[PDB]
């Protein structure tokens, strides 16, 4: 090997190197984004036990749906912003027209089979704008009612008036108004959840604001013994290899009121935390700007989940008694796959999305790391967390944290209460054996309940 002479050069101060690295990642967002963003997402999802339990905002959107399946998030928001730049510029159609035709057809299927047409005109003439009242109530929910008074008087906020954009973005960049920007983008997610709920048909449910019991009420009413349940597994399908998926989410976001001034605010805010790469610290800071992007990513992922179901199922989704969506997980009641349905899923995404047929009682439907089982005493269907996935998750080595250990124990205590319902334990062990081809899980249910009983017993999981 013949190498040319290597002569390196450096800056006079390490702080100049820190700023250069942060400025580079800031200047090249959203073209590239560090995988530490999605890695911080995964660390937060795994900590709070799944997507539905990842609701800890000041104002959201009785425990939540807790899943032990490890998270593998992808920066869907970054790809949406990339599609916004390729659309604002690049008027030259470099075969982005077939991407445009595909995304247009996706929005067509989404509207035809999953939506009403009542609110599209209102959202077009009234884009999403966050008012002074929300951002003041947002800070009041965190730092007290008085700190919200200083919040409004510091940034000169007028009551019952939309927060002017010139207060936190100019020349863009967040101009030292970090708590105002974070407050604004928390209201965008709240309005996006409210507006999506308004357009979706009543038989189509998104699990943003839904407790475990409130979701069980929907399951108990619509899911009976012998009822077929369809499932579209999209977890293995990467959205980045479809520019139409990112363009589809962008169009639906725009259809909901995310106009160009809003996208510029979103791209500017999330290009700023990409400039918080260095210094790293010892652990993820788990900030509110990080959470806002996770929820926006989760929102777009959930919408694209409904889109995929709308195009594949067509009228079968519209006539379904009950269809639930959150993240990439979904169940659709009373639909059995056919040849024309499996073909549409094949010629569209190849063999990247599968169709799973399940029945209440014999082939247990799976949803958010849990089984849809029917109680053998009340004959009412419900969702029961996967005990095998919980056992796998409990093997993760963790540093000592007495507060988080109590949260993990109380979360396991709640899961064991559902496992030992006298009408659940039998059919649960049948479901685990049916799904995983393993031996009877009941002795593990016994052992897991031992750990959850007391704080002293939970210590045996970590040991000494
Ligand atoms: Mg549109």
């Amino acid at each position: 090997p013949l190498y040319s002479s290597s002569v390196p050069a450096n800056y006079s101060d390490p702080q100049f190197a820190v700023a250069v690295c942060n400025n580079y990642l800031h200047e090249n967002y959203p073209t590239v984004a560090s995988y530490q963003i999605t890695d911080e997402y995964d660390a937060y999802l795994d900590m709070v036990d799944g997507t539905v339990a990842c609701l800890d905002t000041a104002t959201f959107s009785a425990p939540n749906i807790r899943s032990a399946v490890p998270s593998a998030m992808q920066n869907t928001l970054q790809n949406v912003l990339i599609a916004a730049t390729k659309r604002n510029c690049n008027v030259t159609q470099m075969r982005e027209l077939p991407t445009l035709d595909s995304a247009t057809f996706n929005v067509e299927c989404f509207r035809k089979y999953a939506c009403n047409d009542e609110y599209w005109e209102e959202f077009a003439r009234k884009p999403i704008r966050i008012t002074t009242e929300f951002v003041t109530a947002y800070v009041a929910r965190l730092k007290g009612p008085k700190a919200a008074a200083l919040f409004a008087k510091t940034y000169n906020l007028v009551p019952l008036q939309e927060v002017p954009m010139d207060r936190f973005v100019m020349d863009q960049v967040i101009q030292a108004a970090e708590p105002l920007a974070t407050a604004y983008l928390c209201g965008i997610h709240r309005e996006l959840v409210r507006r999506l709920t308004a357009v979706l048909l009543p038989n189509i449910h998104t699990l943003f604001d839904m407790s475990a019991e409130d979701f069980d009420a929907i399951i108990a009413e619509h899911f009976k013994q012998g009822d077929p349940v369809l499932e579209t597994d999209i977890a293995s399908f990467d959205k980045s290899q479809d520019d139409a998926m990112a363009l589809t989410g962008l169009m639906i976001l725009e259809d909901l009121g995310v106009d160009q001034p809003l996208l510029d605010l979103i791209e500017c805010a999330f290009g700023e935390i990409s400039s918080t790469h260095l210094p790293t610290g010892t652990r993820f800071k788990f900030g509110a700007m990080m959470k806002s992007g996770m929820f926006l990513t989760l929102f777009v992922n959930t919408v694209l989940n409904v889109v995929i179901a709308s195009r594949v199922l067509e009228e079968r989704l519209k006539t379904s008694r009950c269809a639930a969506f959150i993240g990439d997980d979904n169940i659709i009641h009373g639909v059995v796959s056919d040849k024309e349905m499996a073909e549409r899923c094949a010629t569209w995404l190849n063999m990247e999305v599968k169709i799973i047929d399940a029945v209440i009682g014999e082939r247990p439907p799976y949803f958010c790391g849990g089984f849809i089982l029917q109680d053998s005493v009340t004959s009412t269907a419900c969702r029961v967390a996967d005990p095998l996935k919980r056992l796998f998750k409990l093997g993760k080595p963790l540093p000592a944290d007495d507060e988080q250990d109590e949260d993990r124990r109380r979360a396991l205590l709640d899961e064991t209460k559902a496992w030992f319902r006298v009408g659940i334990t039998g059919t649960l062990a049948v479901a685990v054996t049916t799904r995983y081809e393993v031996d009877n899980i009941t002795p593990v249910l016994l052992a897991l309940r031992t750990f959850a009983q007391s704080k002293r017993a939970f210590q045996a999981i970590r040991g000494e």
